[PDB]
């Protein structure tokens, strides 16, 4: 009985029932007929980001006017798991589904081009690997950015250095409103890990 | 030099002599002849109770009206005995020394029965094994209670259950005066044993 | 993280360049030529003790009146190693190195003979082991007085017995003038060691 902290750690279970990988795999195929096991398959689905991002026809724009908006919130799962990482690597997909009270007498058709991350629509070319649809005929529009990039990740919001790897750029020829759900590609994932931040509840608007 | 207590007991042995289970042996050829080792062999020596143990002609007496004064004092082996332990079991012996300025022209005779502990004598029968002996040519009534009980082992002051054991009962027919002395039978053991109460010394009765 | 002090002695050593020894080697090739080992063969060094010793003619001088002057000074190797140290034990030597300007029309001669210690010139005879030497053709009168003593070692200031070992006569029929030069001979040395006195720097005589 000697005078000094210590150590010696005492792993103590309750409940002596069963091994509980037997348990989980048992209550799997009663209740799931799932079992998801990485959080890098949830970056493979596609989550709506918006539903309802209006444009007007005959202009070209970023993505980044509309992701840099909902990075933020934390709304999909791409942008919520951000908040556990501090790294990324790989390309990303998109889907554009149509919600537009479209007119006959017109022909609307959907571009999409790259930019580098971060410029403007006047500072870049339209000669590149493109995408067309025609909405009348085939509502959704389906692209994947690759991962061009001149560093093999890339960190959240850095220096000067500017247009280091690439993105999307959208054009329609008529003033079109979307739903955009984003998710990354087979080679997408994140890394370098730290700690959540905090969550955010109810709004009830009290009386007093 | 650390802080804290500690443990690790240090046996030591004074004067280094010879190994002390010869010396007792070596000690006891010469001074004793006799080598006691048990305190149940002391049970079974009859030490005297009483000197002097008046009674009335034709009045049968529980011995419990002797021994229930007698158990208190430790004078003999059984009563001093007892004080170290909290159980008991076995049979008891006695022995009756006669002791009566006795007269010639009577017949003089010493009936010995069964009660059941603690019980008086007017509800009690005399229909058991008896003994009788005859002062004037045998002086000396030896009896022996046996083990007749309802529990394996009888405590000290037990519940309102009486009479779960036997004991002895007395009868003459001339009012006698004796010399008791008791001791167990070859089945009389203490066990459970406890601690030692106090003991007496002088009673001077000094001058102030 | 207990409490109390502890041991375990964690010797380190700078600078891991080459083992010492290999060192120490290679540098007495290159700067001395010579490895003093051992301090008791600087007892075998002859050292001067003083310079300028002035006797009178005809007179029996021991060396005893010089070298109980000299041992406090520890000027030389057997008074200043000899604090160091205890005991001793071994003859001594002796070089008498003529400074005198002498006349030719006498004979000088250095007689040398034997004393017990700490003896006066009186109470001591001339028989015994002797030297002569003559300063006109060798000017170093070399003696060596051996061990002859009661005891296997001898202290520092010892008791009131005194003449238990032997020393050095000196005369001479002129009045001569030397430089003594001692040492030990194959035999002495010191033992039983303690620790150093102290030491004395230089002497300025400051102006205030």
């Amino acid at each position: 009985i000697n005078i000094g902290n210590k150590t010696n750690e005492n792993v103590i279970s309750f409940f002596d029932s069963t091994d509980a990988e037997t348990q989980n795999h048992n209550a799997l195929m009663k209740g799931c007929g799932e079992f998801i096991v990485n959080l890098r398959t949830l970056l493979r689905t596609f989550r709506t980001i918006t539903d309802n991002w209006i444009l007007q026809a005959n202009t070209k724009t970023p993505i980044t006017d509309l992701t840099n908006t909902t990075d933020a919130q934390g709304r999909d799962y791409m942008s919520y798991l951000s908040y556990l990482y501090r790294f990324y690597r790989g390309g990303r997909r998109y889907k554009f589904f149509n919600t537009t009270p479209l007119k006959q007498s017109q022909t609307c058709y959907i571009r999409s081009f790259l930019i580098p991350r971060n410029y403007s629509a006047d500072e870049i070319n339209v000669d590149g690997p493109s995408h067309i649809t025609y909405p009348v005929i085939n509502p959704v529009h389906e692209v994947e950015v690759p991962f061009y990039s001149q560093y093999r990740k890339i960190p959240i919001a850095s220096t000067s250095d500017k247009g280091y790897d690439s993105s999307l750029m959208y054009f329609s020829n008529t003033a079109t409103t979307q739903i955009v759900a984003r998710a990354g590609n087979d080679d997408f994932t994140f890394g370098w890990m730290i700690g959540p931040p905090q969550l955010q509840g109810e709004s009830r608007s009290v009386a007093p």
